[PDB]
């Protein structure tokens, strides 16, 4: 089937006015688009949602996450992949909504409509993701910590004045504590001081063609036995610094030896 006409998120940017954004918990589920009569996956597959699961839903199109609870991704994914419209396991799933993709008004009014839709439907299977205002970035990062320590995935931000767009949107942003990506180890940088005779850092070249140093994230065993040159490794970072270098980059682990 054709992929559904959905809005996609960009990455958090430091220089926003956080007071203009609604903040919600980023849920680790399976995205579904409700077109008014069926649920559709990001790839265009029609989910075999049982009749009793969707029976109460309004015909307003809705965007949401099929989700059970924090840290139950494989469970919800396993159910949603099952081709069986009489599968009782859907009873533990909630369609957690976060937008109205056919709406032509601002996100603030869309939230108000969603609250009404959820309340009127009054079904265990349809619920609204909480949307809150946060006063400043320090408070936002404190909230991020609360959510992550509680085994949540992160936060999402959506500008109160945003109009729905069927593409990546700068008005919709993901905020996680960090990002991971891959790079190839190309050289060693011998250490000094406590790391004399050991690994000080590696030089890697990432998939965007940027070469940079990684000196943190190594165990003491890894400073004695470094990743092989040529290996594909995963590094962790958040945002970019000058010259498109991943910021606060640290070593995670080896993926492939070349
Ligand atoms: P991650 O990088 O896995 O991105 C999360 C995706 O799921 C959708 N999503 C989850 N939770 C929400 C909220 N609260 N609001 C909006 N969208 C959500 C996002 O589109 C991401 O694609």
């Amino acid at each position: 089937g054709q992929p559904p006409p959905i809005q996609l998120a960009t990455n958090y940017r430091q220089d926003i006015d956080v007071t203009q954004y609604y903040v919600s918990e980023k849920l680790d589920g399976i995205r579904a688009y409700w077109n008014g009569h069926q649920l559709i996956s990001k790839q265009g597959n029609i989910f075999t949602a049982p009749t009793w699961f969707i029976a109460s839903f309004p015909t307003t199109a809705m965007d949401g996450e099929l989700w059970i609870a924090r840290q139950q991704f494989e469970t919800v994914s396993g159910i949603a992949r099952t081709q069986d419209n009489q599968n009782e396991q859907w009873k533990q799933i909630k369609f957690m909504i976060f937008d109205l993709p056919k709406s032509t008004v601002s996100f603030e009014q869309r939230i108000n409509k969603m609250q009404t839709l959820v309340t009127d439907t009054n079904s265990p299977y349809l619920q609204m993701i909480e949307q809150q205002k946060i006063p400043n970035t320090v408070a936002l990062f404190d909230l991020l910590n609360k959510v992550v320590m509680g085994k949540g995935e992160g936060l999402m931000l959506h500008h109160q004045d945003a109009l729905y767009q069927t593409k990546r949107s700068r008005d919709l942003m993901k905020l996680k504590k960090f990002e991971d990506a891959e790079a190839t180890v190309i050289a060693y940088l011998p250490g000094k001081g406590k790391y004399e005779g050991l690994l000080g850092a590696i030089l890697v070249k990432n998939e965007e063609g940027v070469t940079f140093k990684i000196g943190s994230g190594f165990s003491d065993e890894e400073r004695s036995t470094p990743p092989p040159i040529g290996s594909l490794i995963t590094y962790r970072f958040t945002g970019k610094t000058n010259n498109n270098i991943p910021r606060f980059a640290s070593f995670v682990r080896i993926r492939v030896i070349y």
